[PDB]
């Protein structure tokens, strides 16, 4: 029952901060875990940028953060296909950032002849690149997704997310990703805990997602911790640990 953790695996818009500002607490939070002798890294589902992009943003808000402190559904595609494919030929449906991501893990992307069709949150898509992504599927190519995630919340609201698109796309071939690398997929819990040696054991999930984040510490096998910060309330299904924000969390060690 917590204060023996070592990990914080941490959610972004919505946990740490809401419409591009911090949301309270989240600063106090962090020093917090420093002085508690603690580790965290940030994670989002969120494939339309790359970790970098993101440090980026933070900085940028007003926290000091190495490069290695997030990590993405990008990255994490990335890494699994390498470890178990190798350099890959890929013809990716995603955005510039994403695609950098996956040429920094040494695969190629080929609209000519790929073996892969790999879907992110492309909000580059065009009714071309899913024609082709739709010809190559039904020519039978491994067919992987960043995350599952059907919308995305933003200022403008709900907005079509991986998952909207991949609706499309099995409307159209009936077919479904082979693989989903993101939350609440336990890979993502496996892969941080081997780039940083803490063991599951030692790990907590601190989010605002009632279900994918919940769901993702039962599947992965972790203490999940859910913060009031997000769209919380309605509740039934599997449960966890709970506070409001930061505050309560910080004062929880
Ligand atoms: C009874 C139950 O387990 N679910 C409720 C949920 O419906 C309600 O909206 C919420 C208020 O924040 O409290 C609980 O989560």
């Amino acid at each position: 029952m917590l204060d023996k953790i070592e990990l914080f695996i941490l959610d972004m818009d919505g946990t740490f901060y809401l419409d591009d500002s911090l949301l309270p607490g989240s600063l106090e939070f962090l020093e917090t875990l420093k002085e508690k002798n603690k580790r965290f890294v940030f994670f989002t589902n969120n494939s339309s940028l790359g970790a970098q992009d993101y440090v980026r943003k933070l900085r940028n808000m007003g926290v000091d953060v190495p490069d290695d402190a997030v990590v993405t559904s990008g990255e994490i595609t990335a890494e699994h296909m390498l470890k178990r494919f190798g350099r890959c030929r890929i013809f990716l449906l995603g955005t510039p950032q994403l695609k950098k991501v996956f040429e920094a893990y040494g695969h190629v992307i080929d609209e000519e002849n790929p073996d892969f069709v790999v879907l992110g949150f492309d909000k580059t898509l065009t009714y071309e690149r899913l024609k082709k992504a739709c010809i190559l599927l039904r020519k039978g190519k491994f067919y992987i997704a960043t995350h599952p995630d059907i919308n995305c919340p933003s200022k403008e609201g709900p907005v079509p997310d991986a998952g909207s698109i991949m609706a499309a796309i099995e409307a159209s071939t009936g077919r479904k990703p082979d693989l989903i690398a993101g939350k609440p997929n336990p890979l993502v819990v496996d892969v941080i805990s081997e780039k940083f040696g803490v063991p599951k054991e030692r790990m907590a999930m601190v989010g605002d997602r009632l279900y994918t984040d919940v769901k993702l510490g039962k599947n992965a096998g972790i203490v999940s911790i859910l913060v009031l910060t997000g769209e919380t309330t309605p509740e039934d299904l599997e449960r966890a640990e709970t506070k409001p924000d930061f505050v309560f969390k910080n004062l929880g060690e």
